[PDB]
């Protein structure tokens, strides 16, 4: 009994403030009797004390090339996270010994937040451990119970230290925003004691009742929304945003991971069900336009299970999935046409919008409301917000001014009653952008000239005609590319945002960066 | 050696009273048991917190201005206010009364300024966050720990520290 417990303290380096504790407890076994309850209480207390890895670590891989390779093997291009892990390795290698950070990944569902912790622990050569926190009500899971109680036990972190056999593991603390806040023992405060670098050097577990040094662990927290993470907890984490993916990233992810795994599951090989890349492109374009990859995975599983039924029911013996019969496998498309006008009449002009499901492409229709060429009016419909109505008024005034200075004998836009409509009347829309779009719609209506055909434009306009920056350039460019736009027009102060996009996004786009509206006029006509 | 842990230290009467009483009560109980260690730790707590140990206050205003100006670039108004506070304290003989409070936008130097004040007055710095628990538990084995202020006293081993009630 004593021999094994004192031998277990050989390959470790036991600190004194706990070595005296284990010695005091050993001095009790000789007195107590093997029949008593105190005997077994102290026996398994000593088991827990000697089982803790008191000074040992893992052979942490501080090689950068190997870490980069093992990181890029498991997931496709989560660069904002891999960069951070590599800088963490570099810093941990410059300042000597191993380190410990407290990172937090947040983002939409299905982007790879939880899935990447295991590959990160493989890159660092650490012992990965995970426990979910969402819905947790009591602190005993984090802290534990005083060993006086009958069936007392240490808690999740001490059990992690015992099971990993090291004290620099990678503890993935999952769902730290869905954490319960029952105040009769609040687990958020225990999590604060865990994730607070000033005090996590002495994490006092209620069972061990000796402090453990949790300063060399790499905590990683996963959240879907940061605004319900407790504020003190949020003030001790490095929020790293794991954003979604785009069509080409989704295609790479599909081809490399999703289709092979779904084939391992459904039991079909590429000789039985051919999912070519054109089919996958069409699928991602018309069905899976979200940020994560769970829906696309479910669609792939759907096609594969329908082919499996076609084979097992003795009907096909082989299933060719072509972009013509994809409806038969996945149903009606969620997004279909990508543009309402093929050739724009004299009045309408294409704009670009922003949405959570990729970009969009909306048009701005204008029409003479009353029979004529006392001053003209502008009626504006299409579920427009206040900022958008105001921007329409600004665009109207500037269009009047510009047509007065450009063709002084037009008299349009001054004596005409015009109706402006942004179609899809059911959906609400707002934003200071589309000011240049509205100016162009009004001018093309007044001059009777349709604008360039494959032209799209975004940008705020001022009363004197200056073009001001806008947001969502990535989604707007993705939308214009998807709808077949060849020439895109952006404000000159979004040049950095446009040249910060991935190369495949802006491959064959003819971009024009403007400062005033006279340039937009020279381009659109 | 418990008597040595407070021999050179000036002890009040009603404290040595409980010290000797607990030593006699510990001689009564049996060593290495679920009754002995509790009273041993309590008698340790009685003989750990200082009673007559102090820190020679820094009364000089020139040295205070120097130590305040070394760190914390800028802050000339807060520095003037701190110097005036030390002057009023030196002229009043004591430092009690109102309790200073710094408020402003976050990440502006309100904790480090209190650390520099502590270094100025030669007081030993100690911070405990209030972001019940300041009074400690009772010795029914539930909470075998004193409050954070008693732990401040034990840590800084000085009867006149500078405690910072942050946030
Ligand atoms: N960039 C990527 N590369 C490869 N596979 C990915 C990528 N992103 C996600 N996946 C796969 O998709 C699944 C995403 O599930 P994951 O557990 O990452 O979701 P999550 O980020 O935890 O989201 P939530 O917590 O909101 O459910 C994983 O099985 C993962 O294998
Ligand atoms: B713009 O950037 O302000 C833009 C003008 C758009 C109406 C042509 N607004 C939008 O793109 C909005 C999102 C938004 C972004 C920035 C500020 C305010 C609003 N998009 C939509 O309103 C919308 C409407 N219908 C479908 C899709 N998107
Ligand atoms: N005037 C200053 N001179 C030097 N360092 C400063 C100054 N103001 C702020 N800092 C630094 O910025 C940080 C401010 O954090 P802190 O003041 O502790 O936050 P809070 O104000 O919320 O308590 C400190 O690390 C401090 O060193
Ligand atoms: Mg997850």
């Amino acid at each position: 009994i004593e021999e094994k417990f004192r031998e277990r303290l050989k390959e470790l380096v036991v600190p004194k403030h706990v070595m005296d504790v284990v010695d005091e407890e050993l001095s009790k076994l000789g007195l107590l009797d093997n029949h008593s309850s105190e005997f077994n209480v102290t026996r398994n207390y000593l088991d827990w004390l000697t089982s803790i890895p008191w000074g040992k670590y893992s052979n942490e891989n501080l090689d950068l090339a190997r870490a980069q390779a093992v990181l890029e093997e498991d997931h496709y291009g989560m660069e904002d996270v891999k960069k951070r892990i590599l800088e963490f390795i570099a810093v941990s290698q410059l300042r000597g010994s191993t380190q410990g950070k407290i990172l937090c990944f947040y983002g939409p569902p299905g982007v790879g937040k939880t899935s990447i912790a295991r590959s990160i622990a493989r890159a660092l050569n650490r012992e990965y451990f995970r426990f979910s926190v969402g819905g947790m009500t009591d602190v005993a899971e984090i802290k534990g119970h005083r060993r006086t109680y009958v069936g007392a036990m240490p808690g999740k972190i001490i059990q992690c230290l015992k099971k990993t056999k090291t004290e620099n593991p990678l503890i993935l603390i999952d769902e730290v925003d869905k954490i319960g806040r029952g105040y009769q023992g609040d687990p958020s405060s225990a999590l604060l004691e865990l994730l607070d670098p000033e005090q996590n050097a002495n994490f006092l577990d209620h069972y061990l009742d000796v402090p453990v040094d949790l300063s060399k662990v790499l905590f990683i927290c996963t959240a879907n929304v940061t605004d319900t993470i407790p504020e003190p907890l949020r003030d001790r984490m490095e929020m790293i945003n794991v954003s979604g993916y785009v069509a080409q990233e989704k295609l790479a992810i599909a081809e490399r991971y999703l289709v092979p795994q779904a084939r391992a599951l459904c039991g079909l090989d590429e000789s039985k069900a051919k999912l070519s890349s054109d089919v996958l492109t069409l699928l991602i374009k018309q069905y899976c336009r979200e940020s994560g990859v769970r829906n696309l995975q479910k669609q792939v599983e759907k096609v594969l299970r329908k082919s499996a039924y076609k084979i097992v029911s003795g009907e096909a013996e082989s299933v060719e999935v072509t972009p013509e019969n994809l409806q038969d496998f996945v149903g009606k498309p969620v997004f279909t046409v990508e543009r309402m006008y093929d050739v724009t009449p004299p009045g309408v002009v294409m704009g670009l919008a922003w949405t959570a499901m990729g970009g969009s492409t909306l048009f701005v229709e204008t029409s003479l409301r009353r029979p004529q060429d006392k001053d003209g009016s502008l009626e504006v419909t299409g579920q427009l917000g206040e900022v958008m109505k105001e921007s329409a008024r600004i665009a109207y005034t500037f269009a009047r001014a510009f047509l007065m200075q450009h063709a002084p004998a037009n008299d349009y836009l001054v004596t005409s009653h015009i109706h402006l409509h942004v179609p899809e009347g059911a959906t609400p829309k707002d934003g200071p952008s589309a000011g240049c779009t509205i100016v162009t719609a009004l001018l093309s209506l007044a001059m009777g000239r349709p604008v360039r055909q494959n032209l799209a434009m975004t940008g705020e306009v001022s009363l004197t005609g200056k073009i001001l920056p806008v947001g969502g350039i990535k989604e707007k460019t993705i939308a214009a590319k998807r709808a077949g736009v060849t020439c895109i027009v952006l404000p000159a102060e979004n040049k950095k945002d446009f040249y910060d996009l991935a190369a495949f996004i802006t491959e064959g786009l003819e971009v024009h960066f403007v400062e005033h509206y006279r340039e937009i006029f020279d381009i659109a006509f």
